[PDB]
């Protein structure tokens, strides 16, 4: 049971729009919208979306394995050894949000302060004392972006695992000599940094020049979650405000995916005429180039929706029915829809490029979709006893040696229930950088934005006020 | 009664080192150390200090008025109108941490998200609806550092007030025509941006080329808080670890100020031989150039402590008794003291240049001194009824029009008890950017670091664990 | 008769190595090496080459027309109008070295000071007075590289003509409205700058992702000059020094072209065994990335000459027989060959990326190949009477109105003998930027480096010393 | 007899404005204007000047020694050793235009290609073979501006000598150990780079914060050449065009110097009423900040000519009689005077900041004043026999070992007649970078712009056309 199994299970259920059924449904944690800062939904005048892993949730582990397989094949194609073909994607290893240290070739799980929570070299999980040789302060400088790469997105899950496979493979292959910063192969030296760049380039290649999109579109049922409640919720949003799409993907791929997402023998509700996906949007913008989109952006272009090609020149005209934009900036959207930032609820899955940047650069309201959250929630509630014991040990240790070794043991057993790299949100009692960024920049979050269907449009999402220590 | 009156009052009390007297003393909020993240003092091996507003707390409002007067005189000296000489510093106007908007000439109090809490043009406090003409989303882009300047330090309190005096003066003087972005004076246009730069340059000039330091040193009793408990606490720190000074000030001024701070007819305790201030430090570093200090820093130099001049060349030698450094970097300190970041408690007053940067760049532990906090605490406890009523109104409004107008009225009455720009930490129920940065980057904070004297060196400072909404 | 016709004509002649025959052959201007700075050939220890338009001279106008056709087809493929397919390359329009002004859409021929010599908007040649509206000082700022693009290479001849075709087409097509800085097409605006970037991108695409290389290699006799004297001269160079290749092209294409260049039923001389092209080189380096090559360069890689792919990792080994390098820097070559800069004669066709940069960055000696020079020389000698009359008019005008109008008329008639954009080297009595860069940075120049065959290896190439006005 | 002795000698002669006397006077080389590019004076509509070493020629060696003495005193004041006070400026050592190599501490005389002509470490002149250890290719990369500093101006003559004094002093002082890149002094290391920066900072300090200007103005007869022909030539320029001043100096100093320059008991000619210096200028601009002046420049300000202070704000008004500008850009001048670049003859002494930059950035016509040229001309004509012998040896050596050693010997004897660093313009038969920049960017040059007085305003300055080798 993967996280996308939970989501597709909830997607196969028709929407019971009885007012009592909704209030009861959103009592379960899997259907709730969780709130970091209070948000009065009645003030939202525009609902904005990205597409990938938000409207189009790619099924797991099939999609990650496809991306992994095509990336491995690209690396072999450019000269990596044939043994890469023996790799097989393993969804229990990677957790999202890890940091690859290109100097020493380690995957790191860190908190918001750069403190080390987990350190794996290949598949070898390095314990505290051994990490101090490379990390004397158990700490990394997050601003050293040349050295450290944060694997933010679900698209990064294949390469997260692949980086560890590669370090593991070169380390244990007798043709290579392991050095502090890479591998020696006779008169060739492969640094972890250049290896990382090859992987990163191959993932980009797979997405932009390879066959990933083609293989996705030829088997959409295998790769993309489909939910009849999606047209219903969007149609309700359009009744109370405006709806826009702003995706980094190109129009041809967006058209294929969105057509599939809306391919039901009916419109918003069973019994209604089917409507094209574009009719659900007041504004459609592709090739957004987020997060640059939230600053100067790029030149605003017009898509020829017949050919899927850009028309030649900068588009200077108005928002017209049927027009599709390419590029532009977030100001394009606000001007064309007559919106201010706080009028907008932007619904995305990229913690940095969608949520952090729209919040900090423009003061948009934010809803973070966390696709793995359906599975994380299941583990969290099933193992809440382990966490509670952890909280008790920390309290008992505060009043006071065998307690500290028991804290590490419970922490490990809890973390392993999530996978080898632990929970997206914490390791034991220590929060991750990702958890901290969610809390700070996502006003609302959930496994799926479809959970908004279970709340009335006048709903006041409420968070407790934050107080300083001296104020409480 | 200024905030420095509270501090000097607590400074005139001898230290009662009875173990029960300490535990009782630190029960009062004015003597507590407040905790944002747990910190086991037994792990601290090095105590580091800045000097200005930490070891040398400048008395208020005398010091701010002196800085104001010399800045006004410098501006008049370079050609500003004689009417500036009629200005008089007013400590009830400025609050620290405001943002000057150089485009429109406004002082802004903002939260961590750039939302507007207060907007004053000159001395005219602009209400919500009128601010939307210039701030359509009631929001500023904090990354637009060319436009927005954050007035972080107590040294910025004179210019905070002076900026408002100047906007007020040019606005109401018939020789000038007010425009959106500055003032027209015939064939001369003075933008708010160039006016701001003149003020900023004049404050720098006053500090580096003017008479401020000279006038301070000639009347240290008037301008600098003096506390016999300072040598005692530093001496206790040196018994359990190492002690270092890292100040942006030059050696000649540091020597004068520190000599005064230690000028008692005794050493750490009454009855003990007096010791020179330098003997309290394992490492003394001046001209630190923080925050660059916490990255590449500058070339490490050696001070000739006889002449107060730098010796010629880069210093390549070891840490020797009596040596004084200039420049260098935070790595200089860690290498020379054999410390890792988390071994260090760095005690400073600059939320950005001392605390944020040492935390994020180096993983140092941090203690933020907030000199005005003595007065803020007094107002907070005296007016806790107003805040409680505010909390109740927000709760009552959440279950549900005359409540919202009452919320704004209580918010104003509460804020005015702090001064015209309100509390350093909030406006009503909304936290400031400064409060958020304190919580995120200051592990400990207090009105004075002397409050550490009331805690044993094995003390475990404890903060509650942070949980995400779905985890609680 | 194109310039490559002259070259291939001289290539079909076997080499007469009789000492008197050589001295007599190099008396004709078409076989001379011309000298800007004295160079003692006996001091040259390494002969270095680029490949494109130096070793592999592409036949004209066939190769330019092929590049033009594929670029037009790429532009139409991305959405430019079908009328582009009616364009046909015209070798009489473009001269190399013109500057495209992306602001106003003009092709400019300039001198080294940025003075305007010729200005064409589309195919409309703008006369002096009309150019002053856009160029008030008849002058462009050459450092404004965002605005002005210098079309340095023969590869730029197709796009030189295509830019003029496009400006001409959009200007005279009634669907578009001509504006100062581009064309309006309803709600789309196409600036000259974005049009230029489309052209530039399409030329790059044609070379790197399109079919240009493929179409060249499938008909090498049509597209590439072949000369049996090339293996002979290289073999003689290797007898007295070292020989290296440093090309921006990739190994697969280099191998195909060079194999063709050496595909004779014999080696250096008729009767000798054929040798593979690689045997003529002590060092072979592809993917050079000049001019960055002459600074930090890129990571040094090793080519797997079986697969044509790079081996994985940085190459740390020594110069071995049969090894082929990729990337690296000019220091790679100097270290591996044990050469200092002035030991090296580098033979290239890129006035900026080969000659200027190797001279200024490294102090290499330089030989500039100018493929069109064979034709320019023919016109120069045939029309020397027109130039002489021009020199006389300038002298007569200096002793003194109908003379000035006659100077412009002779200047035009002379220039048109070269083509519509005149001589590569001048317009009338005014030298071009290209001529000035040749004189300053090319120690030697000729239509072909094969002209070195007509000089003994001890030859002292001599240039007259330059004197200041007061020194003569 | 210094170069300023020649100039002041020619300045003490009244102007004989008889038409025949002028034509005869400008036959002597000392009164000629030398021509690199033809210039029709009738086309010049604006004459522009800098002040320092152009209008105000500082007497030699008195002014250089004053600058040297104050710089040494500043260095000692900040901690350099007392032995510096034993230095005495020596005008026979420095030549203008040398390059200080901050890596190895050498003064270099180079040609335009970075080839080494002279290399002195301290006062030790390093011969060819010994220079190859540090300069393997006898070549420096001129674009390595962090390493190499070109000493362009006469203001740099004191520090040119001082750098050599310092290297000499530290090398031969037993307290210091000489290393490749600087000097070790126990636990202090002084790199040549930081030593150079101290010198550069001290020269700036002397000019901007020290007593150099004050000491100059208190004895103007000692320090500044005064010529009654200066008001006459400027008055004649104003009769045929406009005249402007654009100086990097401030107004207070400009006013003092210019008042002295015009302090005669008469105006342009004996017998005429004296006029204030400002009346000779249509436009006066101080604080120009050249060469940035020739790009974006700085904010245009207005000088209050009563107080010598800037008025507050940007000046938006028109060119008015009596107005004085500060800052701005070259476009300010062109707009206000209604001039295009080629209408302007700009007369300056800074080969880079005045001449090169105004030529390349704006297409101004240029006149380079070379104050030492009066003395260089004397030596050139007196030793023309040595140069002729040198030319003969080079020719004789071209037809062909004892000739080459005789070429070096004649080259040395010729160079030493100019000073220890040889001629500004060459070393033997090799031209300097400075000579090359003069030829390329100075349309006209002379020891003084006063030489323009000997030419009628319709004069056509003529230079021979430049031809490529194949064109002649
Ligand atoms: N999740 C992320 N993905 C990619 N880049 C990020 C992410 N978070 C931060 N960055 C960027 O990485 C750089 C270094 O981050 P740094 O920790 O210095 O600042 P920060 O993110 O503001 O830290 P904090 O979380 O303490 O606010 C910054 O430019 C920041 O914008
Ligand atoms: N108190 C401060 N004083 C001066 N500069 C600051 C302060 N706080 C942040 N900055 C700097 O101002 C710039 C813009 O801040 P921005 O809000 O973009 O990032 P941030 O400070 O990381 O935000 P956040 O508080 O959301 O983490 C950044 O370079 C940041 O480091
Ligand atoms: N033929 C060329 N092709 C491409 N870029 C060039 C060429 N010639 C010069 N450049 C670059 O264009 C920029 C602007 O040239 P600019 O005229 O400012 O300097 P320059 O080339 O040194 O001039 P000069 O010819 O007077 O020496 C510089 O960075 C220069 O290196
Ligand atoms: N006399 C000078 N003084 C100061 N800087 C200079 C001088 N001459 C050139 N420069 C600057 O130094 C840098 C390096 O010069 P470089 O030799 O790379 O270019 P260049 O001056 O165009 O050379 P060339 O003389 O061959 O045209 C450039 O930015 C150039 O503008």
């Amino acid at each position: 049971t993967s996280w996308s199994d939970r989501l597709q299970n909830a997607a196969d259920m028709p929407a019971n729009m009885d007012k009592h059924a909704l209030k009861k449904y959103r009592r379960e944690a899997y259907h709730r919208v969780f709130v970091n800062r209070s948000l009065a939904m009645e003030k939202i005048k525009c609902f904005g979306f990205n597409m990938d892993y938000t409207l189009a949730v790619y099924k797991s582990p099939e999609y990650e394995s496809l991306g992994f397989e095509l990336t491995v094949e690209r690396l072999v194609s450019i000269g990596y050894p044939q043994e890469l073909l023996s790799f097989a994607y393993d969804s229990t290893f990677p957790t999202r949000g890890l940091v690859f240290d290109t100097l020493y070739g380690n995957l790191l799980k860190v908190d918001a302060y750069g403190n080390l929570l987990v350190c794996a070299h290949g598949f070898n999980f390095i314990r505290g004392p051994e990490t101090r040789e490379q990390y004397p302060n158990k700490f990394i400088q997050r601003d050293d972006t040349e050295r450290f790469y944060i694997l933010n997105t679900l698209f990064n899950l294949p390469e997260t695992y692949l980086l560890a496979c590669l370090v593991d493979f070169f380390t244990n292959c007798p043709r290579y000599t392991s050095c502090e910063t890479g591998f020696k192969d006779g008169d060739l030296f492969m640094s972890y940094r250049s290896m990382f760049q090859d992987v990163r380039d191959a993932v980009d290649w797979v997405h932009y020049k390879g066959s990933l999109k083609e293989k996705t579109v030829e088997n959409l049922e295998k790769y993309v979650v489909k939910d009849g409640k999606l047209p219903l919720l969007l149609s309700r949003m359009k009744e109370v405000g405006k709806v826009f799409l702003a995706t980094n993907s190109d129009y041809k791929y967006t058209d294929k995916i969105m057509t599939y997402l809306f391919d039901f023998p009916h419109g918003p509700k069973p019994g209604s005429s089917h409507r094209p996906w574009q009719s659900y949007f007041d504004l459609i913008l592709v090739d957004a180039r987020k997060p640059l989109f939230f600053g100067e952006g790029t030149v605003l272009r017009q898509v020829d929706t017949k050919t899927g090609k850009l028309k030649i020149g900068t588009y200077t005209g108005p928002l017209q029915h049927g027009i599709v934009y390419s590029g532009g900036s977030s100001d394009t959207i606000c001007d064309l829809l007559g919106a201010k930032g706080k009028d907008i609820l932007y619904i995305g899955d990229h913690i940095f490029g969608d949520i952090l940047k729209s919040k900090k650069r423009q003061g948009w309201r934010t809803f973070l979709v966390i696709p793995e959250f359906a599975q994380e929630l299941h583990v969290w509630t099933d193992k809440s006893s382990l966490f509670e014991e952890l909280q008790s040990l920390d309290i008992f240790l505060a009043e006071l040696s065998s307690i500290q070794r028991r804290i590490k043991k419970v922490t490990h057993d809890m973390d392993m229930c999530y996978g080898m790299m632990g929970s997206l949100f914490r390791s034991g009692s220590r929060q991750t950088l990702f958890a901290s960024q969610v809390m700070r920049y996502a006003d609302l979050y959930a496994a799926s934005f479809i959970n908004l269907l279970y709340y009335p449009f006048s709903y006041l999402f409420r968070a407790a006020h934050v107080l300083m220590p001296h104020e409480s």
